[PDB]
């Protein structure tokens, strides 16, 4: 079943991306040449046009995302090349020095070596590639609790975090044929991040909030044309409300609404007052100006909601079925503010696709 | 089909009606006699307390409604005696006095004689009881664009509106037999309306908004037990942002942000500045305050969702299914700050229930 599988992923993707890329007359040779692959070894390689497009066609069909219109100028990395955990590692600091970009953040997928018989070749246990870590002992509750089970397998691994709110977790990976995950301490000097201040309430930065530049998603399995590349790390920039309505504000995540209410000088006594909301409006407020002010690139989510109309239209004008996922891109302020709210999406799965994976730890 | 159809949903209805009020001893008699009138009328008809617990079954299982943990204590008027225009008139001005309450509202429903073999005997043309006119023509816009078609409707039988940004529509029902809708003006000594300030800028009052007190849905169907009463009028009270955050902000209905921001003395000039946001905010504490000021009922998103939570809270303790359209349910303004947007709900459809019809205009 696993090969009948693999070769009808393989004729899909293969005819669809040969078709975008105007290379529709070279569809029959290649996938004779990839049955005849199939067949001997159990899989087959794509090439680095395939991969790079693959990874592109993945971004655009994934409903969930708004930021879709830039699809087509994903920069891909092709590092199915490594071997060794050292180049791993580097791998990783490569991409997040150039995602970076000095804060003007270039979308980015570095591809590694795609799973053989479900073999991993390396499993990367990061979800992000620059994340904090979470504590919570003894009552006492500390840093990102998204991260704490992730935090407690490094620590298991001889890991110590300095138990500030805001440690950065180390790169944690594990190579096939070793039992335990390496892990190796983020140099600061790649680190971009940015103190959140607010453009005319001086008392904000009282709050000493601060968030990492660029969020490099490093947990999905890409899957292209049948082929299962579950270490694929990728970026995008952010959407300001990730930070500001939701890691930031959730009551599981930083909690921060009732002592942004406190800075910004209204009670926080009153539902009717609607000092959630207000606080909210602030804090999106001050996430965006102060990723502006650091010269490190965010959209707010109306802008990001008008580029997403034109992704509509583009797919329209392509000939392209739009699928999407509402439930996920209306943003978590205002969304009856966007078009999206005031229409609806079809949910189906196109691949190539990101999709989630079990977690190694946990 | 039609009997076979009805005679099954009389078969659900009354078990479980008569399971949820004790009499399950009852059941297989009444099934009996409803069997019976069935064969011999073609239809039957629901007792009193079947049309009561009914109509409360309905709400409590209308999927997008937040307001459901007050379900059973909906107020319903057996007005299935009516046979004249008069009477009807005189119940919709009824239910409107008392559904008011001098502020306090009382949820309340209206029920009128069923349709027969799929024909009507009273058929309304109102969205609401109470509702603002809508005119378009030479590029000026007046009034609720939401209203545009059946205002026209009533201007064609005879009716004239005053042209202001708020006009009263008339009430507007048609009788079997009857090839015209009647129309009848509303008395404004019934309708409470709420002039729109905000707690402390004063300014608010320059755009010279208000809202009405009560909203009234007359224009969807009571389906219980197989029996399809096409007129039954219902109400709660307003959330406030049906009115802050839709009715008067979007921009196909009152599109009033850039108004708000100006008299907030915020520019609306660049996304990033999150300007709808806090004019939406603004505007929706400016509802809530005017409400309460008016001693009219009305309830905040938070407040709401908090009682929803009870609700699910409360199905559980009684062993009942929850079900729920979470597109619906999340409110339009912050809804990550609602447990509802955190959790999933089943949107399957159960009945009793309410449901939209066809418009009889347009
Ligand atoms: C260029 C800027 C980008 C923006 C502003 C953007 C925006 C977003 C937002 C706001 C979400 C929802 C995240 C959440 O609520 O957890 C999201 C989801 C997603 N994005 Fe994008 N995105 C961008 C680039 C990318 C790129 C480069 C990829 C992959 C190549 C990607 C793939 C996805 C996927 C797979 C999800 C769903 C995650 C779960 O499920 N995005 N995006
Ligand atoms: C007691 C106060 C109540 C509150 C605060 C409340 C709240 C709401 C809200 C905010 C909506 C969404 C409306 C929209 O966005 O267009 C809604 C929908 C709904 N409500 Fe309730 N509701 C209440 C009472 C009732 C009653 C008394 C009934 C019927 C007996 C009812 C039946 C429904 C139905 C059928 C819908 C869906 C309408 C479309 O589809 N509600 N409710
Ligand atoms: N005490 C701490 C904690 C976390 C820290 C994270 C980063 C840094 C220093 N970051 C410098 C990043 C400069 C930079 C600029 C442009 C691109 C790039 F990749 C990095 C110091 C920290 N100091
Ligand atoms: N700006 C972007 C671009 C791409 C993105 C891809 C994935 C995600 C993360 N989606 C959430 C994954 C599940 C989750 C939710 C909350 C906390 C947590 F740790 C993980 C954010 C993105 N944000
Ligand atoms: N120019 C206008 C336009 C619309 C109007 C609507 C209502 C009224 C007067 N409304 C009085 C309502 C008083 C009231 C109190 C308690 C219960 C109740 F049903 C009505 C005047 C208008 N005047
Ligand atoms: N507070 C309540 C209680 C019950 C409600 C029942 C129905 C509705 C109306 N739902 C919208 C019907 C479709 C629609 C949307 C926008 C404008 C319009 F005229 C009609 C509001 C309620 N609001
Ligand atoms: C339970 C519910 O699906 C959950 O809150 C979803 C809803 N929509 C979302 N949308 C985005 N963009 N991100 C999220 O984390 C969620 N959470
Ligand atoms: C097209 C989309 O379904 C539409 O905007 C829905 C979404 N959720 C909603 N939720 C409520 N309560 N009311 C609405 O009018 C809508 N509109
Ligand atoms: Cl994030
Ligand atoms: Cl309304």
């Amino acid at each position: 079943e696993e090969k009948e599988i693999l070769w009808n992923e393989a004729k899909a993707f293969i005819a669809a991306c040969y078709q975008e890329l105007g290379k529709a007359a070279e569809v029959k040779d290649r996938l004779a040449d990839i049955k005849s692959e199939i067949d001997l070894t159990g899989s087959y390689v794509h090439t680095k046009e395939e991969l790079e497009h693959g990874a592109k066609m993945a971004w655009r069909n994934s409903n969930r995302c708004i930021g879709r219109l830039f699809w087509n100028s994903l920069n891909v990395i092709d590092r199915r090349d490594v071997r060794t955990k050292e180049e791993v590692r580097d791998a990783l600091f490569h991409h997040i020095e150039t995602a970076t970009n000095n804060g003007k953040i270039r979308p980015t997928i570095t591809i590694f070596p795609p799973e053989e018989k479900g073999e991993k070749q390396v499993e990367i246990w990061n979800h992000q590639l620059i994340r904090y870590a979470g504590y919570e002992s003894d009552g006492e509750r500390i840093g990102d609790p998204a991260s704490c089970s992730l935090t407690a397998a490094c620590e298991e691994l001889g890991w110590r975090g300095e138990r500030t709110d805001f440690d950065l977790l180390p790169l944690i990976f594990r190579m096939k044929g070793d039992e335990q995950p390496v892990w190796y301490e983020l140099p600061r000097s790649l680190v971009i991040e940015v103190p959140i201040t607010h453009p005319d309430i001086e008392a904000f930065s009282d709050l000493e909030l601060k968030w990492y530049g660029v969020p490099i998603i490093s947990d999905m399995k890409l899957e292209v044309g049948g082929i299962h590349y579950n270490a694929a790390p990728f970026n995008g920039w952010y959407m300001g409300t990730e930070i500001g309505a939701r890691n930031l504000a959730d009551e599981k995540r930083y909690d921060k609404l009732k002592k942004v209410a406190s800075v910004i000088g209204i009670a926080a006594d009153y539902n009717t007052d609607l000092w959630k909301d207000q606080a909210l409006v602030e804090l999106n407020k001050a996430v965006l100006h102060s990723y502006k002010k650091q010269g490190v690139s965010i959209v707010d989510h109306h802008t990001a909601a008008s580029q997403f109309k034109r992704f509509e239209e583009q797919a329209e004008e392509a000939g392209r079925k739009l699928t999407g996922d509402w439930t996920w891109l209306i943003p978590p302020i205002s969304p009856a503010a966007t078009h999206i709210f005031h229409r609806s999406y079809d949910n189906s799965i196109v691949k190539p696709n990101y999709f989630y994976q079990d977690k190694p730890y946990e």
